[PDB]
């Protein structure tokens, strides 16, 4: 068990620790101003953040300027010690869409559903995770207590991108978007006679470029796959170029529709593609995106988006698979070509997954593209909503199986 601080309910001891750690981030006065403006929802930038990250280029440009600077602040972090932080949240904020409470008590069936959905899995948040240095008083609706261990990563190759900031007269821990909370334990606790569900978790790194406002996605892709593309054999290179140029249409139709039949021509190319995609496993945990049409989720084009309840009953905690190759992007930016689709897949691709940064081969390859090998399967973790231009869309969080 690593050395970890935990002030529990002692605000005074926590304030002293906070005062000294706040100095270590070394943000300028201008930087602190922008970060606090975000946390205080100035001009509704915090309320609009989720939509912004799934918006088309050019939208919310004043907010984007601020978000670009904030993103850069996390590259200036230097967390000196690990600590347990606290944050109370309303259940729907983390995708639990069933009734959780009955006054000051927790529904018995609710806990069972909650544990089945979250225990031993990772929770992906929509925005920067701002946590407290001590246990917080419970309100009526924020009945889920997040007790999150924030490792410093001090003597490692990946120090944690988190830091302490003074906001609203309190020292708080700000954690970058590139982290999920792995749920280690779920239990019912009582605070002042009010029952709450406590999640004890630990940060788990996963790169997430969102709508790539600082143009870092492609550089990551090239840094990790430029060598891969260079070492592709002639047949593999030929097969991948064809695929991207126009062969993907026929190839995936072949696979997804009575695949592996009689056609040595496609079988040969498919072999070359899958061999290339297996040469370099995804080097680290990453987040990828895919805008999906209704048919991809078994609905018709004329059907309205089903209620959240019916959508979960059909997909929550199920495994979705594809015999063809699944194209995804490091960016969640909305493009005109598919900006009308109602279902957005936010997929966790674990280190070791079978795929590659296809964009490293140039040519007809798509922008910031990660191509996953055929026969992919992913577990649907949770479903949440986002209103883009006054229209509701469902964001489907899932994890790729390796």
């Amino acid at each position: 068990t690593d050395k970890v601080e935990d002030f529990k309910e002692d605000k005074e001891k926590a304030k002293e620790w906070g005062k000294e750690k706040e100095k270590e981030w070394k943000l300028t006065a201008t930087e602190k101003g922008k970060m606090n403006n975000f946390l205080d929802n100035k001009n509704d930038i915090k309320t609009n953040y989720k939509e912004i990250t799934f918006s088309m280029a050019g939208s919310f440009e004043d907010e984007i300027k601020d978000l670009k600077e904030i993103d850069k602040m996390f590259d200036k972090t230097n967390l000196s010690n690990s600590i347990i932080t606290y944050k109370n949240v309303e259940p729907t904020t983390i995708g639990f869409n069933k009734s959780l409470t009955e006054g000051n008590t927790i529904n018995s069936d609710a806990m069972a559903q909650f544990k089945e959905q979250f225990l031993d899995r990772d929770i992906k948040f929509d925005s920067y995770l701002d946590t407290h240095l001590t246990a917080q008083q419970v309100s009526s609706k924020e009945r889920v207590i997040l007790k999150v261990t924030v490792p410093s990563g001090k003597g490692s190759t990946t120090p944690t991108k988190a830091g302490v900031i003074l906001n609203n007269s309190e020292y708080k821990m700000l954690i970058d978007n590139g982290y999920m909370v792995h749920v280690d334990k779920v239990s019912k606790v009582v605070k002042k006679g009010v029952e709450c569900l406590q999640i004890e978790g630990t940060l788990k790194k996963s790169l997430d470029f969102k709508n790539d406002i600082n143009a870092e996605a492609h550089s990551w892709g090239m840094k990790n796959y430029e060598e891969w593309a260079k070492d592709l054999t002639d047949s593999q290179r030929e097969a991948l170029d064809g695929y991207a140029r126009q062969d993907y249409k026929e190839i995936n139709n072949y696979l997804r529709n009575q695949g592996g039949s009689g056609n040595e021509k496609l079988d040969a190319q498919i072999k070359n593609i899958s061999d290339a995609l297996g040469k370099k496993p995804i080097p680290e945990n990453i987040t990828v995106y895919r805008w999906c049409g209704m048919p991809e989720f078994g609905y018709q084009i004329s059907d309205p988006l089903p209620s959240l309840k019916d959508f979960e009953e059909q997909f929550l905690n199920t495994i979705k698979e594809d015999k063809g190759y699944m194209s995804t992007s490091l960016s969640s930016e909305r493009l005109a070509a598919f900006g009308s689709r109602k279902i957005i897949l936010r997929l966790q691709v674990p280190k070791g997954s079978t795929g590659a940064y296809l964009s490293a081969i140039g040519g007809f390859a798509s922008e910031k593209e990660i191509l996953l090998d055929k026969d992919s399967k992913y577990h649907i973790d949770k479903v949440t909503e986002v209103i883009i231009k006054g229209v509701k869309r469902y964001v489907v969080d899932a994890t790729l199986l390796t």
